[PDB]
């Protein structure tokens, strides 16, 4: 399967910076969502789940085709709760009907991270919508109730290595688990709509307790009111993972730099970019624009 990036006709940096600003302006406006967390965390989760279907072996799945717009992927049990990120973006797609679905879902994730004061993420245009029959089947996204060997093995399919996996998981400092979506409940920290390295700090400094929640699932709970998933706590159980966790709890700039590279790579897996294709765009935030 080859998927070649095709820039939307005649579009350039300024067009996509207009779509960025539209998403970012609505993130500021619709602030009440999920008890004032706002839409940013569900939008970086949506960009991860449309990319996380990729399989390196046959180049199926991935962010290129925008296939989450089809019922099979929209109704995947693993995507429960992401309909709220879709409905947030649907106004903006009506306003810029020329951007492809893959591009709009991935730029929403980029915009949310930078607007929640994360690192800049280089983003590239050119994903092309593909037919309903290209939609990957349910079951390619990871279970939460498993251990470190499962996480390592699952992420080899998206060929991410240990460092990349640990840098990507730092995004679980954002938002929260919702019992009616996943059977898990609670936030992982106090700053859950500002991008920081707090996931790593909480993992190493809190007093975790294995408890059973109302959906009868086990999760790691702390006195402070935070929770960690079994696959999250996995990172301090494995010796290779645990020493990268310590590296990111001791250096927030290295965390930001490595997250930026692994999230771009995540979003680009499966796509062939021609050598005459434009460079990756670095978008300015509303704040850097005085907007
Ligand atoms: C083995 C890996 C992973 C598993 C099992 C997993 C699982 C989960 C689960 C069960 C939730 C709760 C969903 C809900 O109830 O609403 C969640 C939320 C979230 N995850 Fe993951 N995740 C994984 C990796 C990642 C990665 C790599 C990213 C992003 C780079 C990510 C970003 C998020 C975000 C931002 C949320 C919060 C959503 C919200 O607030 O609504 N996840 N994760």
């Amino acid at each position: 399967l080859v998927h070649v990036a095709s820039v939307e006709k005649g579009r350039s940096y300024e067009d996509f910076q207009k779509v960025y600003n539209a998403i970012a302006l609505k993130l500021r406006e619709d602030d009440e969502y999920d008890n004032y967390i706002g839409y940013g965390p569900v939008l970086v989760r949506l960009a991860w789940h449309i990319s996380g279907t990729w399989d390196k072996h046959d180049n199926t799945g991935g962010s290129y085709g925008g296939t989450y717009r089809f019922k099979k992927e929209f109704n995947d049990p693993s995507n429960a709760g992401l309909q709220n990120g879709f409905k947030f973006l649907e106004p903006i797609h009506k306003e810029f009907p020329w951007i492809s679905s893959g591009d709009l879902f991935s730029l929403g994730g980029v915009t949310a991270v930078q607007e929640m004061q994360g690192p800049k993420i280089p983003w590239r245009c050119g994903r092309v919508d593909t037919p309903e029959d290209t939609t990957p089947d349910n079951g390619r996204l990871p279970d939460a109730d498993k251990d470190a060997g499962y996480v390592r093995t699952f992420f080899q399919r998206l060929n991410m290595n240990d460092r990349e996996v640990v840098a990507l998981m730092g995004a679980h400092a954002l938002g929260k688990t919702h019992l009616k979506n996943s059977g898990y409940e609670g936030p992982g920290g106090a700053a859950n709509n500002v991008f920081t390295n707090e996931f790593y700090l909480n993992l190493l400094n809190e007093d975790w307790k294995l408890e059973k929640n109302d959906a009868n699932n086990e999760q790691w709970d702390s006195k402070s009111g935070y929770m960690m998933l079994p696959t999250d706590y996995s990172l301090i159980q494995d010796p290779k993972y645990l020493s990268i966790v310590k590296e990111y709890a001791n250096d927030q700039d290295k965390f930001f730099k490595d997250f930026s590279k692994a999230f771009e790579k995540l979003l680009e897996d499966g796509i062939t970019f021609p050598k005459d294709a434009p460079s990756p765009f670095i978008f300015k935030t509303l704040e850097e624009q005085g907007l």
